[PDB]
Formats: C-alpha cells, structure tokens, sequence
DNA sequence: CGCGCGTTAGGGTTAGGGTTAG
DNA sequence: CTAACGCGCG
C-alpha cells in the first residue's frame, strides 16, 4: 500500500515537504522554548556527508524524536525543508512522525516513537543496517560518556548515572545527588541547603557513602530535574568539572564541583532512560558490582 | 440514529547547535 | 501520524 520516499539529504530542496533518513551528529534534548511547545534541535548526516540542522516542535514531550546519544539513527516521515538565513533549515510540519534506532552494530533494530501505529518494512531495516555500518566506518565513538572513575577537573562531559535525590536550593538552582557504581579520583562537593528538601532514601543515599556525587542544575534545566523520578535512570549531557579548595564546612580539601550551566549549547539537559536501554544494562551491572564497606 | 471505513488535510511562533558563571 | 471529514452502509 504506503511506499514513503525518503530523499538524500544532498538532494533537500526548499520548499517541499520530505521523508528523510540519517545519523545524529548533534541534538539538544527537548526543553520548553520560549513558545508554547517543547524543542528539540538534531543534526543529522548521511552517506553524502551532506548535514541537515532540523528544528521539532511539540506540545507532547515524548512526540519530538527519542534521541539518546550522538551515532543514534533516525527517521523523520512529513519535515518541512525551508531556507533560514540563507541556509538550508527541517522543521516540524503536520502530522510529523519520528523513528529513532541504537546506532550500534549487530544490535537489535527497535523502533523508539510515541506513535500509536508506523509504517516499517524491510527496506527501512536494511536501511537502518547501512548507516549504522556508514556511521561505523565514517563517525567516531563518543569520548564525552565517561564514567566518574575516569573524570578530570575542567571538563565536560556526559553522564550515564542512576538518580538516588533531589532538593530545592535557591529556586534558580537544583540539586541532584546521582551515581554511577565507579568513584570519582577526587571526593565529590556537598552543596549545603538551610532546610533539606531531600526527595530520597536517606539510608540508601548515606551507605553509599562517596560513590554519590552531588550536581547543581541552574535555570532551564532545573524545572526538568523537579520532574525526575528517584530511581530512574539519566543521561545529564555537557555536565561541567571543576575542581574546588575548601568544603562547604570551610575545611582544606580538594573537591570535585559538577555544573549543569543554563541554556541548550553542546546539548546541556536532562534524558531518562528506559531500562530497555543496553547503556543502562551496564549500568546496572556497574551498580550491583559496587565496591562498598 | 449510529457506526464505520476510506480519504487525506493539515493555526504556524517557539528557535534556528557551538559551554560566563553560579 | 492522526483525527477531522464525508459518503455509504446497517
């Protein structure tokens, strides 16, 4: 019945609407834009080498694509291609619908969508297997997805952890204690709050006693972390380390401070994972295996 | 009337990548 | 993709 079309990405032109395949070079997660909807800004590439910047738009958070990780693929079916600023610009047309697939090779193909129903033939799977392969031989592995026994001060990077508290601050800032099985090479920082608005199972927090790190989300970011569930799993995007003098108890000691900076660049946010996720697979498997006395 | 299935039509701003800090 | 839309049935 359906057969989509999907147009390489070196063949987009203005004006038209498309269906397109490719490999996430770069996305921002979904954060509320300044409109009434959620955003979410995603780079995709092909076999062309050709990049197109697309720029979604929806009210339901789960509608914009399910993007992880940089080497995920995706596939946009109804984007809209225009000119911006004498460039070439996707945005979210009607009735846009979004597929997204681990970029890993040999793993299963699986669908991510919010859609109730979606079209998905064999094409599409053998599609799917030649840009995971392209991504393989022509993109590079994320150096940013780093465990905390491997973090340096002055650095960005990305986090897979596991969220064990929450707590108010200052109203422009949020607390997150987090974790992730490893330690880091330096003791964490504690934040210090008047009045502890810790959301979390203080004993469970406590034995843990420095695997846990504490992380100050600011602005934008810190509605998303009043909406996070303890226990699920995260991925905290572009976290910035630095490193620190004296406590919070203005005692001599080296401290490692961990900052979610306000605004969407290098794609700062928030994600939960599924536990359906491989990521959270080892995730899991670095939790149980805990060093802990 | 109530279903029901096939057809296809469609509100247009949000932000349009790129790390000051706190 | 999804649900408003309309013609054709029970």
């Amino acid at each position: 019945a359906t057969n989509y079309i999907y147009t390489p990405l070196n063949q987009l032109k203005g004006g038209t609407i498309v269906n397109v395949y490719g490999v996430v070079k770069f996305f921002k997660p979904p954060y509320l834009s300044k409109g009434t909807d959620y955003c979410s800004v995603v780079t995709i590439v092909d076999q062309t080498n050709v990049k197109l910047t697309c720029l979604l738009f929806s009210g339901n958070y789960e509608a914009l694509p399910i993007i992880y990780k940089n080497g995920d693929i995706v596939r946009f079916h109804r984007l809209k291609i225009q000119v911006y600023k004498k460039e070439t610009q996707g945005i979210t047309s009607s009735g846009f619908a979004s597929l997204t697939f681990e970029g890993t090779l040999g793993a299963p193909i699986i669908p991510r969508t919010s859609s109730k129903y979606f079209n998905f033939t064999t094409e599409d799977h053998k599609m799917v297997e030649a840009l995971r392969v392209w991504a393989s031989t022509h993109m590079s592995p994320s150096w940013t997805l780093l465990k905390l026994c491997d973090v340096q001060p002055m650095q960005y990077f990305d986090l897979t952890c596991q969220l064990l508290g929450k707590a108010e601050v200052d109203g422009a800032s949020f607390l997150l204690k987090v974790w992730d099985g490893t330690r880091t090479p330096f003791p964490s920082w504690r934040v210090l709050i008047q009045d502890l608005v810790l959301e979390g199972d203080l004993s469970h927090i406590h034995r843990l006693q420095n695997l846990t790190i504490d992380i100050l989300v600011y602005d934008n970011h810190v509605h998303v972390a009043r909406s996070l569930k303890v226990g699920s799993f995260l991925r905290i995007y572009s976290l910035h380390t630095k490193l620190q003098s004296m406590n919070s108890e203005n005692q001599t000691m080296l401290s490692l401070e961990f900052h979610l900076h306000g605004g969407t660049s290098y794609g700062r946010g928030i994600r939960v994972l599924p536990e359906s996720n491989s990521d959270v697979d080892q995730l899991k498997k670095d939790l149980e295996s805990a060093n802990l006395t």
